[PDB]
């Protein structure tokens, strides 16, 4: 019910650079969505610095212990790099020696051997889990141990409206692999941010979207 | 004959993390080289932050005006990202809105359209110019204008010892494309750094390598 400042700052910038837009949008399924998100619109030096900061503070706050930050090619490659750097810049002693790595689409791993290292997978978004599945395969081949994942925005929507469990995409992954799926923000945070920027009618109607499709 | 502090700091870290090593090494040609360089050993969060800083200060000092920083896949992708961020962090107002882009090995450009933008190509190293050639092709297809390139270490060696011109690899490129090829350091800087860390005999013998193969 409160937003951390890093989450405020992220969301403010996402809306200003138009990475986050509000309106009527259809997903692949065909489901109405009241917003569109494209992390790729964090595309300047100022914006990428801000994004790095946001991911790094999310990570620091989670208290996850890891050795390597891994980005799935291609979009995870820059995110892994800029985040690794920011963690060493803002995280103190414990984050100086974190490594990054990523895969060539076709060894396959660019970086120090992953053997016996604890890996945090970073990416932009997750839906069906195909990039997470591929990273797990590549990482487990190199004898790494995945301890977590992080994405920018957790849509916090049920994968299906017939699933009784009502697992979201990040929940699905989290269950299957037994690891946390962190995010900078979720749908709930976007809603809290909008308090007093939108009308009561608009507030209602988004707080109703949360009801029909919100996970669990 | 003086080293900027950023160049000192770079070289100190390169030697400590073993990205730069001294000894006897053979190139592909077969030529003796008195060192080995592997930028990929800047592989921690602290080291990548330092590398970002080094490239960004080199760029700032050059006074080159550009709009986009472009990294050739794969190794240029993280370098472009971390450098773009650092430029916005340390460069002031003029560097806030710089964009980055890079190519998929197989559109091909990830980032905002390059049409009418001034591009700085960033990579780790250059020898025959194959990655520069490929970037020029991709960039000129997208109507971008390349205004420069930067690499980490300029080996400052003649490509061939039969060429009368005695052009180095970066010089060759610079001539063919009509653009500056910047670097964080060159062979001359490595030599200046070593003053008083190595013996007179070792100083002589490296200052002799400079004579037989040093460009121009
Ligand atoms: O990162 P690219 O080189 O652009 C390839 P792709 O578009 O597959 O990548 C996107 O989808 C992935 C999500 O997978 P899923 O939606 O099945 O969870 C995630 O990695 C995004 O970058
Ligand atoms: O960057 P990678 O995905 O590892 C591919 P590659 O090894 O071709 O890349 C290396 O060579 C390029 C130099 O080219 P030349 O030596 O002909 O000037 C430069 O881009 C390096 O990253
Ligand atoms: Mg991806
Ligand atoms: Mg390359």
């Amino acid at each position: 019910i409160m937003l951390e400042d890093y989450q405020k700052n992220f969301l403010e910038l996402a809306i200003e650079c138009q990475a986050l837009r509000f309106g009527s949008f259809k997903l692949k399924s065909g489901r109405e969505s009241p917003y569109f998100f494209n992390l790729g619109l964090f595309n300047t030096g100022k914006l990428l610095s801000n994004l790095a900061t946001a991911y790094a503070i999310a990570i620091i706050q989670s208290d996850l212990k890891f050795d390597v930050i891994f980005g799935p090619a291609y979009k995870g490659i820059p995110l892994a790099a800029i985040v690794c750097v920011k963690l060493a810049e803002i995280g103190g002693s414990k984050f100086q020696n974190i490594q990054y790595a990523f895969n060539r689409k076709e060894g396959i791993i660019v970086g120090s051997a992953l053997e016996n290292k604890r890996i945090l997978i970073i990416d932009d978004v997750m839906t069906a889990g195909t990039a997470i599945n591929e990273a797990f395969e590549i990482i487990s081949n190199a004898k790494g141990q995945v301890v977590g994942s992080i994405i920018a925005l957790d849509r916090q929507e049920v994968v299906s409206t017939d699933d009784k469990e009502g697992l979201s995409a990040t929940q699905t992954v989290s269950k299957k692999y037994g690891i946390p799926v962190l995010s900078i923000v979720s749908l709930i945070h976007i809603i809290t941010y909008l308090e007093g920027r939108i009308t009561a009618e608009e507030k209602s109607k988004i707080e109703q979207y949360l009801q029909t499709y919100g996970a669990s």
